């Protein structure tokens, strides 16, 4: 409350660390269907279904220009690109089961680094 804080979480290291996590995942062998935004012209659906689209290389310009105001927002744009693939993907597919795979090799990387 006023004048009353918590001791202070070292952040200072927060954008240099998710820039790390973020080149991890993008070299992911698994990363292709999520490596650039999905084309809404040509894929039937995803416009309207998908309300917030996102992908690596808008996580990766949004990092490198500010605006992650903290670590969790940037956490929160990386589990829609998951949550929204589990959206449009049936699980078995190549595409619904490269979510999977990358949403937990994110979760592990999350924690060790943060937790």
């Amino acid at each position: 409350s006023m004048s009353v804080k918590k001791p202070k979480r070292d952040d200072s290291k927060d954008l240099a660390l998710c820039s790390m996590i973020l080149t991890e995942m993008e070299t992911h062998e698994d990363a292709w269907p999520f490596l650039l935004p999905v084309n809404l012209k040509l894929v039937p659906g995803y416009k309207k279904v998908i309300k917030k689209p996102m992908d690596f290389s808008t996580i990766r310009e949004k990092l490198s220009s500010g605006q992650y105001p903290n670590l969790e927002t940037f956490a929160l744009d990386v589990r829609l690109v998951f949550d929204n693939c589990e959206t449009f993907n049936e699980d078995d597919s190549d595409i619904g089961r490269a979510g999977h795979n990358m949403r937990k090799y994110f979760e592990k990387k999350w924690t060790d680094t943060f937790k």
